[PDB]
């Protein structure tokens, strides 16, 4: 009936590899890459202190049908407590089984999981948080101001989530534009059955999460490599959710049983998180699970240097996809460089390579443009616009590095890509707007290179 998939790798790093958790990550790529998914257990003293009043934390609910194969739309940023939201999952799963709210196995509540978001008959809605820290309800981990105890700690520690959109190894804490929807830890509260559906992150990044406490959480994990594997099986049970959507806030996600995907030649991975353990998500890793109860857990990407190729690549899909992006990749590349002499040496000399292909490219697009006809230039500083004022008409993609504009269309732009699709004038008319000359662009690799060699 429902035959779950295999374990993903579990690790129990000593404190030495603890210590910082981006060289442990590179250390435990090869064998996570493999299943999309891992767990990673923490050394036994370290236990972050979790103090909050049930009362005085608020959030507003967010409301779950669980049918097998239905649209759903990503969680985009009515009152419940803490308490009373506790009473109320605690009261419902006791409810639905008749048993202790802390005696239901696990394996049944997976089986059963999957047998009501099958059948039609039934008909569950759940509720469930989600949202980023706020004043009405604060991170998990302890952050910076009143006085705090002596577990102050667990401040800096790399696995506190909340040091994630700041440690230096992570090339998203250089972003300067506003993208708390991916910088900022998120925010969950479960309660039996209340699931996320099948997706990977945004620019196909990492992501790791923790278990304050609670009840666990059930993963399902695909690797990377099989992402266009899956996406083709949901493709066929599921054309609805391939619809181009007018925006992010609009993208469609869904329920599916893993077993499908197993039938199918997908690799599928499992595993329960229990309170106090990590699950990390690797670049481009298809996820997706469900809550045994009640719970809170905290969440965040982040991008290591490794991932800088996938980023790159995961633009070029969006573009081909007409996807929106969160930021411009290669914005992001030119504000390191800039910021060259204060960088890591090892991300430097991998920023630098990404560099180099990003300057190749402009400037194998550049001759193209010119041989369309467009000959007029103008410098302009992209990153002041807002984000939605700098979007290929076509493609949807962030434009930095270089667009096309006519002054018959004020304000639309199109990327380079796409110089076609703009209007119907003849390309003497167009303006290209660069950010950087290619004179520019070299002195600023050079910087990273300098910076590379010590
Ligand atoms: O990558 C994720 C992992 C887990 C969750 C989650 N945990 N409890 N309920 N949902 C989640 C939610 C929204 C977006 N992404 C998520
Ligand atoms: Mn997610
Ligand atoms: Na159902
Ligand atoms: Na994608
Ligand atoms: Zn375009
Ligand atoms: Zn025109």
């Amino acid at each position: 009936m429902f035959l779950p998939p295999p374990e993903c790798p579990v690790f129990e790093p000593s404190w030495e590899e603890f210590a910082d958790p981006f060289a442990f990550i590179h250390k435990i790529r090869p064998i996570a890459e493999q299943t999309g998914i891992c767990k990673v257990r923490p050394p036994p003293d370290w236990q972050p202190p979790f103090a909050c009043d049930v009362d005085k934390l608020h959030f507003t609910p967010r409301i779950q049908r669980l049918n097998e194969l239905e649209a759903q739309t990503r969680v985009k940023l009515r009152d419940y407590t803490l308490r009373t939201f506790g009473e109320m999952a605690d009261a419902f799963k006791s409810d639905y089984f008749n048993m202790p709210v802390h005696m239901v196995p696990t394996e049944l509540v997976e089986k059963e999981f999957w047998r009501l978001v099958s059948t039609i008959e039934e008909d569950v809605t759940v509720e469930y948080g989600a949202d980023i820290a706020s004043k009405e309800f604060g991170s998990g981990f302890p952050v910076r101001d009143k006085l705090s105890p002596e577990e102050e700690e667990y401040l800096d520690s790399g696995w506190n989530l909340n040091n994630m959109p700041v440690m230096e190894q992570s090339v998203l804490a250089h972003i300067t534009a506003d993208i708390c929807g991916m910088k900022l830890p998120w925010l969950y509260v479960g309660m039996c059955f209340s699931s996320f559906c099948w997706h990977i992150e945004d620019h196909w990044s990492y992501s790791i999460n923790y278990l304050h406490w609670g009840e666990p959480k059930t993963w399902y994990g695909v690797p990377g490599y099989a992402a266009e594997q899956l996406e083709n099986v949901m493709k066929k049970l599921a054309p609805e959710l391939f619809v181009s959507q007018p925006d992010l806030l609009h993208q469609l996600v869904t329920i599916m049983n893993p077993n499908t995907l197993m039938t199918h030649e997908v690799p599928v991975y499992r595993t329960n998180q229990c309170a106090g353990e990590f699950v990390i998500t690797f670049p481009r890793a298809y996820h997706s699970g469900f809550n045994q109860g009640f719970n809170f857990a905290e969440a965040v990407n982040f991008c290591t240097v490794d991932w800088l190729p996938l980023g790159r690549q995961c633009v070029e899909h969006y573009r081909l996809l007409h996807r929106y992006c969160v930021f411009s990749h290669d914005e992001m590349i030119c504000k390191m460089a800039s910021k060259a002499d204060v960088l890591d040496v090892v991300v430097a000399s991998t920023v630098q390579k990404d560099m180099a292909i990003m300057i190749e490219d402009e400037k194998a697009l550049r001759e193209t443009v010119r041989k369309l006809g467009v000959i007029d230039s103008e410098r302009m500083d992209f990153e002041l616009l807002p984000d939605d004022e700098r979007q290929c008409v076509k493609c949807k993609t962030t434009c930095f590095m270089s667009a096309i504009s006519c002054s018959c269309k004020p304000g639309l732009l199109v990327c380079l890509h796409h110089v076609k699709e703009l209007c119907s004038c003849p390309p003497y008319k167009y303006k290209l707007r660069y950010r950087y000359t290619l004179d520019d662009l070299y002195p600023m690799m050079n910087a990273l290179k300098l910076r590379a060699e010590s």
